[PDB]
């Protein structure tokens, strides 16, 4: 199995304050489960080849998704911003598979990704433990 | 908009103890969001015609999903038990739409549903506020 | 160290739904901390001879406290019901020490305790692991 | 009633990640309760003249407390760092009253306070709504 444990850092009150509004797990690799402990979020997966998505909403209405997973035994991540209300995590997570429009991002196996949204919010995912089965990453909103 | 607020009642320690491992929102009706407050869980939706699923896992390994939504201006619900690890909420939620195998259950517009699983766990969903836009239901594991 | 992990079972929607409104840790035995994981609550203490209290409020307005700790290397518990708003856990926890009015209950070192409040709500604390340093109990509201 | 709603911002992963390990409510002004909603924390009090404390622990072992309250109809705040394990929030909260050693900080009725701990962690409490009965503050760790 693989696990990915996320710590969420929100840096800048001017961007508003984000909370989780959805959590999905893709069905490959015998699926997986999200759990929470001590304010952290862990995705546990049945092997290499699947992923999960957290969707966040800010108190200013901004919607963004963070995807993490393991592809061919290496971690990957992506952040999608500027989402419409109908673009739920249930819509987004499958887009990384079955030759969907985001598959290329999964294939990159990124240990770090940075993107800034249409309303100016800075997002970074950065793995702090980048190899092995017990992976760790910081999700930073700025 | 419609909201459905759930209170989870776990009755019987012999069944183990369940926690939420996934939360999905279907993309119809401009989507929606899950939120938590005072130990309760609220699905807020952009109109009639969509839904969301909570997947639960017990500390004895049992996996079950609870689906709630609004179909043609009336609440509906379903509970699916005996799930395999690969049958995530991401798999289950869409099965209520696009002529999927669970669409019939949504169409019933049930205000109450009772089912007992293969390992003997009793599940009930019961709406306590059954009409209007601010719906309320108890989810009982027994 | 000693830890006590609690699982909260709520049986009867007629009593309303309870959530935690305060958590205290008494200062003996190098204190301790509350943490949450997978819907469970763990009090971790620096040794035998201290305790902590969760105060709960129901959505029907009922206030009650659950105390757990270790006294002379054996677990103990208590439940206090019918609290007034000013009787916070900060008031209650110290009453088990310094010859306070609740010390007698700590001294009993109970592995189980049952009480019914004046409004008819049944409360039970029952330890399912009653010996050693990694203690476990169910807290049952009914 | 007075309420104080807190949003917690953590800026700098180098300081580690903090989670709440205790929440107290002082017994004056008919007490009060802590609640959580959408990742925010609200202290609801029966009137002016009381307070509550959140104690946080980082995953690097640092212990700190944040006190908020209303004194003579104006908000107040304080932060105490470098705590030993036995200095729980149960010890700290009462120190703001009965001519205790921290009363002077309550009496200042501060809308903002900044402190850096001996290990280099910056803490700020800043009220964003500083008047009326529905007060709001950001708690920033850096
Ligand atoms: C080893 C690995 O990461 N493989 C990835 C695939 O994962 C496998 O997918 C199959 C279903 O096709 C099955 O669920 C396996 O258990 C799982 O390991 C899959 O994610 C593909 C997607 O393009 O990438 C890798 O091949
Ligand atoms: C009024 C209502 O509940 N209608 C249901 C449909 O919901 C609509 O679906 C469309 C997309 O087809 C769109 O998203 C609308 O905003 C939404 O109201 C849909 O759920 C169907 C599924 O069979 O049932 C009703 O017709
Ligand atoms: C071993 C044990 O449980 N002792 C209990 C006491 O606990 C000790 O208390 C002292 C403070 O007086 C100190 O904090 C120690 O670290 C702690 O172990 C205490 O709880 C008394 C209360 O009457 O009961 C036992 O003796
Ligand atoms: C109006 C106000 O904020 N008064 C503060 C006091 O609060 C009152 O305290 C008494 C108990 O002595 C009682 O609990 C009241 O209900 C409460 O309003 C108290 O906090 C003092 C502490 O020095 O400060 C103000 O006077």
């Amino acid at each position: 199995t693989y696990s990915i444990t996320l710590r969420v850092f929100q840096r800048n009150p001017g961007r508003g304050f984000f909370s989780i509004v959805e959590k999905t797990v893709f069905h490959y690799a015998n699926g997986g489960t999200w759990s929470e402990a001590k304010g952290t979020h862990t995705l546990t997966m049945g092997g290499s080849g699947t992923s999960g998505v957290l969707r966040f909403m800010s108190d200013k209405g901004e919607l963004i998704t963070v995807a993490v997973g393991v592809h061919n035994y290496k971690r990957w991540c992506d952040v999608v911003t500027g989402l419409k209300p109908e673009e739920t995590a249930l819509v987004i997570n499958p887009q990384y598979y079955n030759n969907g429009p985001r598959a290329y991002t999964r294939e990159k196996q990124l240990a770090e990704y940075n993107v800034t949204s249409v309303v100016g919010t800075r997002f970074e995912v950065k793995y702090t433990v980048v190899e092995g089965n017990n992976l760790e990453a910081n999700v930073i909103f700025s």
